[PDB]
């Protein structure tokens, strides 16, 4: 419990990266848009088009979903082979890779560098969401096992916060310092090199992986801190016989079974769910979407829906395991619908009432603060209790596809509904919230 503190806090400096890379490029938007038209310029001496600086800006942001999606397919390639603890060691070239690469991007006058670094910084956070809760969880104890697994999800909320924090003109979102405000990862990376070597490997990866029993003792006792670990040791294999005791199936085997055809549906439309729901259209464009509207200082407003979201992510702790999951599930929905439409009046009635800017920003805050308590952990709760430990694997598989490919559909897509649409746009969200609505209060099973 005491060394204990090392390891885990120094796995979570991954979840604290994966949020700030998620939301660094929120309130910077205005001024890397201004080096795209200042470097279109100097090679072809012609400013930018508009309609081209928005597919750009939007493909600097929506390829770091591609990179995570392969990441979160090659965690169980790393993870088996080099071990947990390693993995993440050795992954944090990535983030110096692209560290180097977002930082010198505005140096070399080149979006390619920056977007080429968005992807790769994908890759690691892809990777890097497989490792950290799977690596906590077999370090702690089984009793520390459902409290210490939630410094994941803390990390990237806070991460994000901690971006839209930087991301102010005071500090590094201006001219001069945005390419320091995505290069300031290598920092957390640094640390991270540094820490995790003096952490120990997970038993589970010693025990089983390498069969090296005895080389994991010397682990738990330092670990765990007890002197004797004759049951904890017990514990894994006994553990170990339910996730080997059923065949695990692949991903293939997952479709052509019509056993398997129900539970797979629910658990994408699920992951659709979240992502279609628009939290991304407000996580990467609030700034963005503040500016439309009337409100003054919108960065701060963007910094309000990160402590709104940080906040509520809190708050789920303690409901997850006081409420059914069929329920929070659906009151985030009906939540999101109504703060969609709520966030459309004040889009519509800004130009005739002169303040609906203000009524935009409780909106925003109230459609983050439900989806943190629903279409927020629910989705992942419900895949991992459709299926046994044999398919559920390969489950999460397609649900982490559908979440990543779903998570590119709006990221690279809102800006072009964003110009078509008009104020009209959070219909789509609402719209698409109430058929995830329906899809849920009939075909969605408690559990
Ligand atoms: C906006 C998002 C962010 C906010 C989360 C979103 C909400 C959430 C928060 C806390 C716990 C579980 C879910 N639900 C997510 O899953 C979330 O990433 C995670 O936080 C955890 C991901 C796990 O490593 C498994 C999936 C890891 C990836 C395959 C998918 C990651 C999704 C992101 C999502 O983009």
């Amino acid at each position: 419990t005491g060394r204990l503190m090392l390891a885990v806090g120094g796995a979570v400096l991954g979840s604290l990266q994966f949020g700030y890379n998620t939301g660094v490029i929120n309130a910077p938007q205005k001024v890397i848009e201004e080096f795209y038209n200042q470097t279109w310029v100097h090679r072809y001496g012609e400013s930018i088009l508009p309609t081209t600086l928005t597919t750009l800006w939007s493909l600097s942001v929506a390829i770091f979903s591609v990179g995570g999606m392969i990441g979160s397919f090659s965690v169980g390639l790393f993870v088996n082979r080099f071990g947990r603890r390693n993995s993440m060691l050795m992954m944090n070239l990535l983030a110096f890779v692209s560290a180097v690469l977002m930082g010198f991007s505005k140096l070399g006058k080149s979006f390619e560098m920056l977007i080429l670094g968005r992807f790769i910084i994908g890759v690691y956070c892809g990777l890097t969401t497989g490792f950290v809760p799977m690596y906590v969880g077999e370090v702690s104890p089984t009793a520390l096992r459902g409290a210490l697994g939630t410094l994941h999800q803390l990390g990237i909320v806070v991460g994000i916060l901690i971006a839209q924090v930087f991301g102010l003109d005071s500090i590094m979102g201006n001219k001069d310092l945005w390419p320091l405000l995505l290069s300031i990862i290598f920092i957390p990376a640094l640390l991270q090199c540094i820490v995790l070597p003096f952490c120990p490997e997970s038993p589970r990866f010693l025990l089983i992986n390498r069969n090296e029993e005895n080389r994991a003792k010397s682990v738990l006792k330092k670990l765990r801190g007890t002197a004797d670990v004759t049951h904890d040791l017990q514990e894994m294999k006994e553990e170990s016989r339910q996730m080997m005791r059923e065949k695990k199936v692949t991903i293939l085997e997952l479709f052509r079974s019509p056993a398997y055809r129900q539970p797979i549906l629910i658990a994408v439309v699920l992951q659709l769910s979240q992502q279609l729901s628009g939290i991304n259209a407000v996580f990467y464009y609030s700034t963005s979407i503040f500016e439309k509207a009337g409100v003054q200082q919108p960065v701060y407003a963007t910094i309000g829906s990160g402590i709104v979201n940080t906040a509520f992510t809190v708050v789920s702790l303690f409901v997850v395991e006081r409420a059914g999951r069929r329920t929070l599930h659906l009151i985030g929905l009906a939540g999101m619908a109504g703060c969609a439409i709520l966030m459309t009046i004040a889009l519509a009635l800004l130009e005739q009432l002169p303040w609906m800017s203000y009524l935009s920003i409780v909106a925003i805050f109230g459609f983050v603060a439900f989806f943190e308590v629903g279409p927020g952990p629910i989705p992942w709760f419900i895949v991992a209790e459709l299926f046994s430990q044999g398919p559920r694997p390969a489950a999460i598989a397609v649900a982490g596809f559908s979440n990543w490919t779903s998570n590119f559909i709006v990221g690279m897509c809102f800006q072009y509904v964003e110009q078509l649409c008009g104020p009209y746009v959070f219909i789509i969200f609402t719209v698409l919230l109430v058929l995830f609505f329906i899809f849920t209060y009939f075909k969605v099973p408690e559990t």
